[PDB]
């Protein structure tokens, strides 16, 4: 109960922190270090045992919250159980992904990510209306395109694959259309379309995300840094009605 | 008349709708299935069959609906007519258009598309001026090139084509540009000059689309759920000039 | 003096806009069927003779309006001033052009213009420096790489160009600086940098005149429909405190 | 220290500068000539003496300076030190880098430039993730495809490369996604996730810099013109606020 309470001020400590990242760094560049192919046989052997190490510390860290929190004020958090399963995982293929950990463990990291999250309902709409475009256009290029130029349309996979790269503008006229044109001349009443209508709402989309992403990181930064936000301006107005209501109630007095 | 509010309110019912969402959903999954060149054709007759049956199932939900707001109230609503049109057209060749019903039926979906239909009038004057940059730069690109390019500027429509490739920026410089001014060398004194006016021109069209469509379906949100909208901080100010007014009138008195 | 009013009220009318529009449109439909190589030389005679006629109706037009407004009334305006060199040049070979008239003389369409070059100077400073990185690129790029990749870098303006096309993305690295660093290793620390940071500046570029582009060309359309725009929000407030002065004054009396 | 003020006063003169950023462009053109592999060596001679010449007078300007503000009041500045830097770095390879000059010494150019480098600061979290998505990504590339794609992910430097031209949509798919998926089919698993995240973290990253940039700078144009800048609305309203507590407490009275 004094222990819990000291051991929550290390974890909560920003040398303890400091010393979390350097060894997530340190794990990561070992990853790294160990795509290398060249490595001797020791090489790989020492960079593998700097790994047990790396992930050993992650365990006690680990260990030293679920304790000084509990087992349900630990797993009260998204962001405890991803660093949880995370290590947890290691201990049963893309190992590198522990290096996500950076984002868990460094607050304003985490504040973007969690800016990114929480607007993602709020463009659920126009991506499911993007989802329905796609489905449709490649729905129609399979049965459109896809006796003569199977590589790109012959199924629905390889149509929606070939749908996104035309999204993208990637070589969609030299590569894919001007070809499927000279088989089928007015194709291009297709596929220019389809490129006005998914670029327009993917913008749509990427937009949406980042404005609120950011207004959102934005208020987490400063709840963070002063336990509360700034009021918007929305409110600020209706506060000042407020006062003008007691000011000519105090004056038909 | 106790029929029609019964049955109206079967309609307007959230279990109804998820209903011929679970259709829609369906005659959609199905139209895709049968992209497969590769079915047997007791396959194929089966998934005929669920799509004569997902398209009853919207004959008798259009009725219900005709009949519980009489043909003057139900085709009040573009939304009525356009649900009405695709599925009296099934009745008389891309069928998978039937899918765009989800937007139609989905409120939050619906609201989203009305933003964009409504912020096109506010753009319509960008959207002309990019299509005479185009029209322009078109004739222009077929006396200049196309005799000695006639596959890419050979005539209007092949300049048109070629130039909307262009403005994409696919492969406009190895693929077009380059091959050009091997036989017209200044001809980057057009092409680069055309890029710079019609990527600022389409993406001034494309920001103003997503900002005032955004703006629309926020209002129409708003209102869908309290019955009104955010007043414009504009008028909000206006109402507290009034409040100064009436302060500065009692206060002379 | 009354001919005059009777006359400035001819060609201020919407009839008479409506009426100059329709020739632009017909003089322009014509010089697009003239690109057509297959014309017979009496269709083609006829064609020119519809531009002929055009250009003849512009002649009255332009006419009716140096005078109505004189000599010095009509220069008074940019766009007449457009509209006389446009019309006047082809009485001494992009003839197409003549069809930017649609600018000039439909209103909502100058305005989108008017906002766009009253954007201008605005962007001057980020213009400004995107030019002097393209140079530094350019000379840098010629040095290092000219001598082994002269198709590309040459000399100055085969690099300009060449970095043009790198801003834009197009083949960036397939087509330009894979087959670069076959030779040269490193060339990546300029290319990428170089990408990052056009790409950075250009977007600012963009950005700044569409957004300022857009709120002179809302101010001019509410001058237009009501003779004053909105005050700025910043110069409301101020009026607020205004009353809120006379108020303090009074209450202090 | 009357001299120091005359000084001072020529330095901080408007045909100073104007002086000063005509010999930045001359010694610029001339850089720029001597790319030109044609030269004759009496060309390149005359040339080369043009350049001497700017530099001596840059030598001199900047001697004016340390010495009408002191060693310490001139390295106050970090514009100061940029200038000085760069031409006594001349004076021990990219001597075309004196050109940034035009920045330090054109007032609207070098705010431009702040408020990018101040807007750096208030990106670094969406950079840090953009750079750990980057690293991972690269890892796992390396793993996934380095044995059967070496010249694209043989070595983590390769796959990074990559990455980066993937990010950029640049032949992302007929260049390199489909010739990689030919051997593993699954790629797209990885490929399309990577694009939708870096583009989405890319332009977040873009979109913060140049909104926070413009700004910053339009603040500092603000300040450089009439001393001061525009308060935030936001803290406009608090003192309407003020003016509000000290009416109704006049009114208590
Ligand atoms: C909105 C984004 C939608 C993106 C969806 C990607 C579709 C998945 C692609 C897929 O499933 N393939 C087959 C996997 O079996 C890819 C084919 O393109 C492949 O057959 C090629 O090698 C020819
Ligand atoms: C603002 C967007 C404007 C887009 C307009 C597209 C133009 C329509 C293209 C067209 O009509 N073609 C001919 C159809 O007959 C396409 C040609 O490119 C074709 O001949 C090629 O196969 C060579
Ligand atoms: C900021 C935008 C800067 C764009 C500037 C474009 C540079 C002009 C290109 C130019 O002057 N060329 C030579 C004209 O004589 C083009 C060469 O690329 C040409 O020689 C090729 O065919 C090889
Ligand atoms: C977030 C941006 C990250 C960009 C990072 C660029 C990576 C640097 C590329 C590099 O170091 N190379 C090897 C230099 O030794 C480039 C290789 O691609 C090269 O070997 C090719 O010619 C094959
Ligand atoms: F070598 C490691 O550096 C990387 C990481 F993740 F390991 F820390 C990074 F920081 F660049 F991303
Ligand atoms: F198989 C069907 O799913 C699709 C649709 F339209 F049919 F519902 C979608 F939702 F993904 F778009
Ligand atoms: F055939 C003519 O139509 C064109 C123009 F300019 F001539 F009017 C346009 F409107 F599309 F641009
Ligand atoms: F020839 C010189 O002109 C250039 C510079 F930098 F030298 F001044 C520029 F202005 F275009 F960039």
């Amino acid at each position: 109960s004094h222990m819990s309470r000291k051991i929550r001020d290390l974890i909560e400590s920003k040398r303890f922190q400091n010393v979390i990242t350097a060894i997530i760094v340190l794990n990561g560049a070992v990853l790294g270090l160990l795509t290398d192919t060249t490595l001797s046989a020791s090489s790989q052997n020492l960079l593998e045992r700097v790994d047990q190490l790396c992930l050993t510390i992650f365990i006690v860290e680990i260990s030293l919250k679920i304790y000084a929190y509990g087992v349900r004020g630990f797993f009260r958090s998204g962001w405890n159980l991803f660093d949880f399963v995370i290590v947890a995982i290691a201990l049963m293929t893309f190992r590198i992904f522990r290096v996500m950990r950076l984002v868990s463990v460094i607050p304003t990291m985490r504040r973007v990510v969690q800016g990114m999250l929480l607007a993602l309902p709020g463009v659920g709409s126009v991506a499911a209306l993007l989802t329905v475009v796609f489905y449709i256009a490649a729905v129609m290029a399979t049965n459109l395109y896809g006796a003569t130029f199977p590589e790109w349309f012959g199924d629905l996979s390889k149509s929606l694959y070939t749908l996104f790269q035309v999204m993208t503008l990637e070589s969609w006229s030299m590569g894919i259309v001007r070809p499927v044109m000279n088989v089928h001349p007015n194709a291009w009443v297709f596929f220019i379309p389809f490129i006005m209508l998914t670029t327009l709402t993917v913008l749509n989309l990427f937009i949406g995300i980042i404005v609120d992403a950011m207004a959102i990181t934005k208020e987490q930064e400063e709840e963070a840094k002063t336990g509360h936000h700034q009021e918007p301006i929305s409110q600020t107005l209706l506060h000042l009605g407020d006062r003008l209501d007691r000011i000519e109630k105090q004056l038909a007095q």
